[PDB]
């Protein structure tokens, strides 16, 4: 099995958000429930000014790929930037958090070791 | 342990290359042998134009972000092609190649569901 996504592929997939993260909207790429791939999943992400991707943890690692924009990482508590062209490894159980404090709207991919997204669960920052 | 990587993290890590595929170099963003990460590792590689990363395959799921340029994906058979914006999702096994039609650099990021690029095993197709 062997296939491509971009966004303009999931313009019938309404976004998916949460109310616990103000300004943030995801769609899924790579999902077992949509495409019955396996191994791994990947999501698209957008977060707007003002925005957050408040601080959370969850088992298996991540990677977030940046396509877009600027924003402060939370580290486990240490700040850093990114940007457009940075790729992020997040240990499981590492909390972190994303905040866009720019203009322009932050885009990224995040990518799981799970067939499914919905696979993952995700808690709050203990 | 969460870290951030950029091309400039790694100016330092000089470009891998081979003879199996002309015209194609890449590195290691996230990777166990350099990094300590584990559960996915993470590479960044450029296709020059004419270049042909040729029909192959491995055991662990492959997922593309296609971060510049245009391409020509081999699905196994079926011709489809591909550009920056787009993801590519690999069933492990599956046999895939890439080559290079345009006429900017073809880049793009790979992702394993594995600590390490040194661990996975390529093969040619028969
Ligand atoms: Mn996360
Ligand atoms: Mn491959």
């Amino acid at each position: 099995m062997i296939f491509v996504k971009n966004l303009a592929s999931v313009l019938s997939q309404e976004w998916s958000s949460t109310e616990k993260y103000p300004g943030v909207r995801w769609k899924f790429l790579i999902d077992a429930d949509f495409d019955g791939s396996s191994g791994l999943s990947l999501g698209f992400a957008e977060i707007a000014p003002g925005g957050d991707l408040t601080l959370h943890y969850h088992s298996p690692a991540e990677i977030y790929v940046v396509t877009n924009g600027k924003g402060i990482l939370n580290k486990s508590g240490k700040l850093e930037t990114i940007k457009k062209g940075d790729v992020v490894y997040i240990a499981g159980n590492a909390e972190h958090a994303l905040k866009n404090n720019g203009k322009e709207t932050l885009e990224f991919y995040w990518i799981f070791p799970t067939d499914r997204f919905s696979e993952v669960e995700y808690f709050p920052a203990k």
